């Protein structure tokens, strides 16, 4: 028993991280097969970031201007191209540690692990969720760009995020591995403010199921509700609307615990209206929303990789 | 910016995890050089755990009764011995992935990363602290015994914990890698209750420094205090006493932020007496105490491995 904010084992991704330097800018790249993926603003100086024309800045770059370093060994770049907001650097050596992998574009509310890196070296690993406003609340310092977010399915790494920028409010924005930003954000040092960071209702409900499974139950009440009535309450509290799709996804957790989904919604509704009254749930004094129903099933059953 | 509960990259330890089966009990072992470390209660059935005599149970075991499996490959056991509450299984093959490593016995309040494993396969990674009552609040299911806790220093893995047991209250107990339990706990399915789980004051202060560095500052007040006066308040709230050693350890964070240590203590004192008033600090509604001062410096500076 016990429930922790848990990231995937990072070894498979550690073996993919390299350093990319262009001029005086150094960040991280992802080395899969004979291609290194990195943010395209590696070609930018701090000056260029104010208003970059990436196509023009790229005319001035050749393969040999991209210094790729794997540990203590330099990689030979034999080609480069820009795809949306990432560069793909073709190298003459296939990464011998390439895992089985996929590129996936996740939806808001979905979770993933981040391997924070600096100069191509792994610094730490932590769990994140794509927020409803398409930011993530990560831990990134200057030099962490190119760090990736990922999920693992047994032996297949699904890369879903590459870090690119920090907004003035300290939240973070990035792309999928095809170089498309999540949300409306751009790799340009300008005014771009995040929208409302609503709470991921389906994840809160899954985490309440995790609590019940682990013995925290003071919050279970004598009530039930309906989707429409609950969402009226969820709206007032800046909670995402709960759909029947979400209800269906929570089915297995409902079956395991014998608590109907709408009953747990009624318990959540009271928690929102009454508050925690100084109590905690799984060691938290606020309702956690960065565990998916799949994360809960995974951690409560012992899935491995 | 941003501050996350962050574990070390786990790859170096993933390459050390094996499966150990004795009779019908399967758990995890740690393969370093030509030795596999695992909990000695691998020799026990669920029946033996009620009152085991490990020396007697071991008379009935031979090298070939310990099945060690690394991925899909069996390892040949050429010797075994019991050291305190761990078994050391000598194998004829040195682990080719052995990292630079040390065995360390940590103190309460110190933090480490856990690689939760099942059947020798990594399941997830998360960050823990040795609680003042010598339990840890982990995420362990049946089969996770032998999972280890560790810190990394650049390239040297310091193993400090091996998981052995779950107490009736759902907290967890284990040993260092020499097989000595942390605290008074024993590998025996009996009545052993944890003492008071006090809050790690020095870690809370470090985490408040982390918050200031990241822009959360509403809690900074106009007050200061003394060690003695603060500890009078800390006692009432089941906070560990703050020592001058702790003050010294917080020195660097004090210097970086220009906030004297006793001033931050005065801010903490008001938070304890007044509460959070529904506010949050670094996305938490309670005071976090599983970041050490070293963890904060590490994450805020970008140390890598
Ligand atoms: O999350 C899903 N699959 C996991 C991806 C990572 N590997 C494991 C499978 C998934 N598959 N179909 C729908 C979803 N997810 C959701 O509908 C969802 C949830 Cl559950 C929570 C928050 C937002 C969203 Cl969109
Ligand atoms: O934590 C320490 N070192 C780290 C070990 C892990 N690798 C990095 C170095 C350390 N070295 N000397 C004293 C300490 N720690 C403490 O005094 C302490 C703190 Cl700081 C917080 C809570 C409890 C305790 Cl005992
Ligand atoms: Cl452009
Ligand atoms: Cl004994
Ligand atoms: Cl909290």
């Amino acid at each position: 028993s016990g429930f922790r904010k848990m990231a995937f084992p990072s070894g498979k991704v550690e073996g993919c991280m390299v350093q990319v330097t262009c001029g005086t800018t150094t960040l991280n790249g992802l080395w899969l097969d004979d291609v290194v993926y990195c943010p395209r603003h590696v070609i930018c100086t701090s000056e260029d970031m104010l208003n970059p024309n990436y196509e023009d800045l790229l005319i001035r770059k050749s393969n040999h201007n991209f210094l790729v370093q794997a540990g203590n060994v330099q990689l030979r770049v034999i080609g480069h191209s820009m795809q949306n907001c990432v560069l793909k650097l073709k190298v003459d050596t296939a990464n011998p540690k390439t895992p089985k992998y996929k590129f996936v574009r996740i939806q808001p509310g979905q979770t993933f692990s981040v391997l924070a890196c600096y100069n191509g070296s792994p610094s730490g690993v932590y769990q994140c969720a794509m927020r409803p406003n398409f930011t993530i609340k990560g831990s990134f310092l200057n030099g962490s760009c190119g760090s990736v977010g990922f999920n693992i399915d047994y032996d297949c790494v699904s890369f879903c995020y590459m870090h690119h920028m920090e907004l003035p409010t300290g939240v973070h924005a990035g792309t999928d591995l095809e170089g498309n930003f999540y949300g409306p954000f751009v790799d340009r040092q300008t005014a771009q403010a995040a929208g409302t960071d609503t709470t991921i209702t389906v994840n809160v409900l899954a985490w309440l199921y995790a609590a019940v499974i682990n013995g925290d139950r003071w919050f279970l009440n004598r009530f039930t509700t309906t989707l429409n009535d609950f969402n009226l309450v969820a709206m007032k509290y800046n909670y995402e609307p709960l759909t029947q799709d979400h209800v269906d996804i929570l089915g297995p957790l409902s079956a395991q615990t014998g608590i109907a989904v709408l009953d747990m919604c009624a318990s959540l509704k009271e928690l929102l209206q009454n508050g925690m009254n100084g109590r905690t749930i799984l060691g938290s004094a606020l309702l956690e929303d960065e565990f998916t129903p799949f994360d809960v099933v995974r951690q409560c059953s012992g899935v491995t990789f």
